[PDB]
């Protein structure tokens, strides 16, 4: 049942809870580090992190899945891009015109499976 | 329009990238912290962290809300509490029997809004 609920008034500045991403990755993804939290195995070379700057949210993103997470690559809001990182395994799934909410998944000594959460325009 | 999907295979464990989260309240909320990042002012008093276990996640939630965030409390299906934390003013509502997937919002000198992304049972 993806929805949600606003709650308080119309001030501040809006921020999201999905702030910074990194991924340990070889042939495919070995782990996922979503804000500074490691998920997966020790495998593969670790990535720069890439920490959303204000107003800043994925709007495009390109994942190759089998069995496993096998690549992943995403562009920003403002044309700015991570990855690819990791092999030619799996098929390619490309998510366009969207802003990503969330990423949870599932992670052993790698990156199983990635569920994204997110608005499609 | 509001949507999830699931990519790779069934092995490995599920992880959330909303993995931990601690306020600063006093007569309102001066600020909420998600996954360590600081979201709004300095003043009130900072709570402990709650850090989510493996599949842990928010189930109910009473947020005191006006023009601020007045008061957040909430359970988590595994009937672990955070809270309640601020202060007595604004009008309470309720999330009831959720799965929280994502929290986002606005904040200036103090959290002006939330804005919850979950599902609904
Ligand atoms: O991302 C997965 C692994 O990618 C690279 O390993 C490639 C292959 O190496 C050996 O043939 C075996 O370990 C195979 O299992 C593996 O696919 C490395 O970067 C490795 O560290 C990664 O775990
Ligand atoms: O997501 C990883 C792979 O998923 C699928 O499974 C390929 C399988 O090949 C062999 O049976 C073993 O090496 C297994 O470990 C592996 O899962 C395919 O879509 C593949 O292309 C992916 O790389
Ligand atoms: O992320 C991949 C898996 O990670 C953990 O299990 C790894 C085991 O997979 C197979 O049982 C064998 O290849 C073993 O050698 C290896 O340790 C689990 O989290 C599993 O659910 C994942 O699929
Ligand atoms: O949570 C917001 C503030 O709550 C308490 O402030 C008490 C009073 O401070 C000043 O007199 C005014 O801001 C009043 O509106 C407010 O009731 C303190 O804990 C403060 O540190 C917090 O910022
Ligand atoms: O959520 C905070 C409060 O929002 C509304 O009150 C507005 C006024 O409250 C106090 O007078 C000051 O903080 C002023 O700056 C502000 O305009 C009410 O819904 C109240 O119940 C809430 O506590
Ligand atoms: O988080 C609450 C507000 O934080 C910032 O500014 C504080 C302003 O509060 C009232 O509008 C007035 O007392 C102003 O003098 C004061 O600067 C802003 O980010 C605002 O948008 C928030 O609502």
């Amino acid at each position: 049942s993806l929805t949600h609920r606003k709650f308080g008034g119309s001030g501040g500045s809006p921020f999201s809870g999905l702030s910074s991403i990194a991924v340990r990755s070889g042939s495919y993804l070995d782990a996922i580090i979503i804000d500074g939290v490691h998920h997966g195995g020790s495998g593969g070379n670790l990535s720069p992190t890439f920490t959303f700057g204000s107003g800043e949210y994925i709007s495009n993103m390109t994942i190759r899945s089998g069995d496993y997470i096998d690549n992943i690559s995403f562009e920003t809001n403002m044309g700015r891009r991570f990855g690819p990182y990791g092999g030619s395994g799996g098929s390619a799934n490309t998510l366009s015109n969207v802003k990503v909410i969330q990423i949870n998944g599932s992670a052993g000594d790698y990156l199983d499976s990635l569920d994204i959460y997110y608005e499609q325009y």
